[PDB]
């Protein structure tokens, strides 16, 4: 793989080239996808998405806007070091095609800002209840008339892919979606395979899959372009992640563990007491410890250390990610970048207390059951009303929640499902139930 | 004035000055300041502030988080397009002192983002209530133990001083509060006068105040690094605003003169058609009509329009502000940038159509009526517990509520009651009314 390729200011459906040294710096082509995603309505949504953490009366905990915008910052900044560092590693990117060290902490700040924007509400357990409803509900029905990978689609209903289908998808007047650059799109894509084969291995890239059918044809595109390793050559595609998706998955991968701590803390789901015991080899180095003394407000001094161990773990990681480059570069690191971290043990006990205080928290559980409930009935409406067109209430139902091929008309169900607001989802549900 | 004092990256408190050319290209102070507000408890705090525009159950409408967030990043376009154009005209900014064009993006970016930290709940609204309790209510008991300018201070609490508290406030573990660098403290400060004397002139830096008595001695030492030039002939303090307010004044403007007017239409409250009536000039140039034909749902094609006029508006706001640098620089220029627009008549039509149908709406009246009461009675149960704190009940409100000299006390009481969360507002409203 080459980074000359890999940084693609391709845009779907361009006619020309783009080069780098050709553009305008106050309309970087990279710049440009971060501004797209921010005033885009899938990223508005979030503003009335909450994460399935549960809400506080007392302190902050947060929305999935304000998490997808601190993923994003953190993003950046290890956008931004690796990017001096490569820059360094490869002069002729700068000299001759005229990269600069913004460029990779834009196209990971925006990757980053949309990770979370096609997930369903309700965390995972929202995507097992999608997947419950084509495997053993209403829309096992339709098992028959899907292709394997179309059928796996809709029973492993991914959020990842979702979010692809979200930015890239063409509809009338917006052909190509957000239309953001290719580049982008590849750091985007932590898991570049179909759904099937399921799990072929244990590398994290193929823990999940990052396309729908839908939107194979596009990532196929987005693949030739940047140059991506071919990692199978079957029908069933796959190729190498782009180098910077490590990025992306790493600043994901911070902040789920280290925010979730501190929203735990504040929401009182985990004793404050043990808020220094499990930061302490993470910001020790760099802690000034008469400041935490003073601080007299847990927030504050949970904030302190969150600050801390974040800025640990973004050092960290970009110096993981240089020493394996080379094996990024070609393929061959089957790993993730915190999996690498010697702080991994620190990092699975945060890991494991959140997972205890906050997951298996009764509220979050409550939360999920009713979830399923949810989903599953809005699904059932949409389906009904798709096999049934013609009746009263389906015509109802169609003018209430959505005023092609089978497959193209479930995955839009499923993907028009899981974007809706938390609001919106929740009263349209109350009507079909009479509530 | 000069440039290079201008841009200053001093800290409160620093002993030895900060040169650019030394600073870490990963960690710009100037960038520091931003991702400093992105995750400070105020910033976070807005994710539970509504502005008054009504909510819909339809339709997206900004939270004050997602409105910041926006005027952030128009702010960074403006400022990054004005950095270029500022390094073509001052070459030894860049090739003596190291400033490059990004820095300007983000000290009006972060200058941006914090401009509505401070509002009380309620919008001006909210603001007027405050200063009713000072000027006939319960607290009109403590003018006589205030000088004229801590009364006024109270009387016409002003959310853009309440703003620069919350940036820079002392507390234990935790010395100028953010302690954001001076030029982004010089840029965030659009009217650089204190509380008296009341509207000195009709230049827009006089028509508000931008500082308490509690911070005058912060912005004199602001002022002083940065070079601010002395407005003002008597004892009351006055400067010329720093340039780049004028640009974090503009991003203001442009958001909230087209996105309020896309909230608007969204919400219903603003008839559908007046979109491409009141928005055609200002998108005939750039607007590609069958792109716009072919969008089929309201939000798209409205969402287009916004795009499309601030980005005439940003363009021409950068060439207004060069076009008259050197009068800004000399402190001589008597407008805003968008007073000079080519496009006032419709800003102007805008903005009243807004008015007539958002702001005047019996919704938008409703809210504000209420926030009279809320903040009235939150204000008068702290002045209670203030002037007799031995009590039983007083006791227990400040156990509920805040867990030094008097104006101190009453600025701190009014910073605090505007700060809180819309929810935690709320909730202590009703205990301490019953419900």
């Amino acid at each position: 793989a080459n980074w000359e390729h890999l940084l693609s200011l391709k845009r779907q459906g361009d006619t020309a080239k783009r080069l780098r040294i050709e553009q305008d710096d106050t309309r970087l082509g990279f710049e440009v996808d971060y501004d797209a995603i921010i005033f885009s309505a899938p990223f508005r949504s979030l503003q009335d998405k909450t994460q399935v953490i549960p809400l506080s009366k007392t302190d902050f905990v947060h929305t999935r806007l304000t998490h997808s915008l601190e993923v994003s910052v953190v993003g950046r900044s290890l956008g931004r070091m690796v990017g001096k560092k490569l820059l360094e590693k490869y002069p002729h990117l700068e000299q001759v095609y005229g990269y600069k060290f913004n460029d990779f902490g834009a196209i990971v700040a925006a990757a980053a800002l949309a990770h979370d924007i096609g997930n369903p509400p309700f965390g995972h357990s929202g995507e097992k209840a999608i997947g419950e409803f084509f495997k053993n509900g209403y829309g096992k029905r339709y098992k028959d008339s899907l292709t394997a990978k179309e059928y796996q689609d809709l029973i492993k209903f991914e959020g990842n892919a979702n979010g692809f289908k979200v930015l890239s998808q063409s509809k009338p007047g917006a052909q190509g979606g957000l239309r953001l650059s290719y580049a982008t799109l590849g750091a985007f894509m932590k898991y570049p395979k179909e759904s099937l084969p399921h799990k072929p291995s244990d590398h994290i890239a193929d823990k999940k899959y990052g396309f729908f059918q839908s939107e194979r044809a596009l990532f196929e595109d987005v693949a030739q372009e940047l140059g991506l390793l071919k990692r199978s050559t079957t029908d069933d595609v796959s190729w190498s992640r782009h180098p910077l998706a490590y990025l992306v998955e790493a600043a994901d991968d911070i902040c789920y563990t280290i925010i979730d701590f501190e929203d735990g803390i504040n929401l009182g789901l985990i004793p404050e007491e043990y808020a220094l015991e499990y930061m302490v080899k993470l910001v020790g180095q760099t802690i000034d410890r008469n400041k935490y003394n003073a601080l007299q407000e847990t927030s504050d001094r949970v904030s302190y250390l969150r600050a801390l161990a974040i800025g640990t773990l973004i050092n960290e990681s970009v110096d993981t990610f240089m020493k394996y480059e080379e094996e990024i570069l070609a393929g061959t690191f089957d790993q993730s970048l915190i999996d690498k971290s010697n702080y991994q043990a620190q990092i699975t006990d945060i890991i494991n207390l959140s997972i205890e205080r906050i997951y298996n928290s009764r509220e979050v559980i409550e939360k999920e059951i009713a979830g399923y409930e949810i989903l599953s009935t809005l699904l059932e409406a949409r389906c009904r009303a798709l096999d049934n067109n013609d009746t009263h209430y389906n015509q109802l139902i169609q003018q209430l929640l959505a005023p092609k091929s089978l497959y193209e008309n479930l995955i839009q169900i499923c993907a028009e499902v899981s974007t809706m607001t938390d609001g919106k989802a929740l009263r349209n549900y109350k009507k079909i139930k009479g509530l």
